[PDB]
């Protein structure tokens, strides 16, 4: 539709015609503003009603972003979060369109979630997750993670929080590209000369130290989302506030094997959690580590 170089005319070429590709007109979504699923740094969630080709109405969730108020950050946001209309795994939430319109913000089109994020689903005490459906959490993530490092994609903000759950229990990876923000008010570290948003007890040391990000980094953050499934949800490093946490881990100190993790999978745990990056095992390490740990429990 021509709608983008109009209600995105602050838009590089290139990204016109990317965005274009994925552009939802407005009769074909429906948000729902008075039922409003949560909020954010760079706004809201609201619930969505949207019509596909054939005419099926679709739950989905959609994404304001009028906190963004410089008109020249949405077009880098876009820009940065484009590619991931190229994703497309069963364990990577997927994007479904954008909705554009001037006097006001693009509205970004994603599918809804039935049970929520994967940490306040483990956390409640009125699900019963066994052992073994919580390590089939952690190889969905890995297998969502293989993918997007397959891409050469780097996540730099993979946790429990970040990940979620459809109507038929399959995990996504989520809180990346578009539908990148802040949703935890709590664990998050502000820059104060470059404003990136860091997730200090999910960072690898060298993240910490240098403020860059590879696809190993990731692998020390997938450790943790392994550590948080064990607990079942806790905070990670509670005795250790946020500024003892880099001493904490050039130490070689690691978090404490869970009452409930088996321990080749603690094992797994370490080894994401290398001091050298380039011998953490990568996400089809982990994706052939975690399988056989799983399929021991017939
Ligand atoms: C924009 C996409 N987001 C936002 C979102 C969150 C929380 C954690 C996340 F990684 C993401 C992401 N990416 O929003 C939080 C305020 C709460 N989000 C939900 O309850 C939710 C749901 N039940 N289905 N569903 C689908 C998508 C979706 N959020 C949801």
């Amino acid at each position: 539709q021509n709608t983008v170089h109009i209600d995105l005319s602050a838009l590089n070429p290139e990204l016109v015609q990317a965005v274009q590709h994925v552009v939802i007109g407005p009769s074909s979504l429906i948000v729902h503003f008075n039922e409003v699923i949560g909020r954010g740094h760079f706004g809201c969630v609201y619930h969505g009603t949207l019509l596909d080709n054939d005419g099926k109405k679709i739950h989905c969730a959609v994404k304001s972003l009028n906190r963004i108020t410089d008109i020249g950050e949405v077009s880098q946001f876009l820009t940065e979060g484009i590619i991931m209309k190229d994703f497309s795994h069963p364990n990577v939430l997927s994007l479904l369109g954008i909705c554009l319109r001037s006097e006001g913000s693009p509205l970004v089109v994603l599918p809804y979630m039935k049970h929520g994020d994967l940490r306040n689903f483990i956390r409640n005490e009125t699900h019963n997750p066994t052992v073994k459906d919580l390590i089939g959490f952690g190889l969905q993530v890995a297998k969502g993670m293989k993918y997007l490092a397959s891409k050469k994609f780097v996540h730099r903000d993979l946790a429990a929080r970040n990940c979620m759950l459809d109507e038929k229990f399959t995990v996504k990876v989520a809180d990346f590209g578009l539908a990148r923000d802040m949703y935890d008010k709590e664990y998050y570290s502000v820059h104060n000369k470059t404003g990136a948003k860091l997730p200090v007890k999910w960072m690898a040391l060298e993240s910490l130290q240098t403020q860059k990000f590879t696809t190993k980094s990731d692998v020390w953050s997938f450790g943790v989302l392994l550590w948080e499934l064990m607990t079942r949800g806790a905070p990670p490093y509670p005795d250790v506030n946020t500024f003892d946490i880099t001493v904490y881990l050039l130490q070689g100190r690691r978090l404490l094997q869970p009452e409930y993790c088996p321990d080749p999978l603690y094992e797994v745990m370490l080894k994401c959690w290398h001091p050298k990056a380039e011998m953490r095992p990568s996400f089809s390490e982990l994706v052939s580590r975690i399988s056989a740990i799983f399929s021991t429990f017939i």
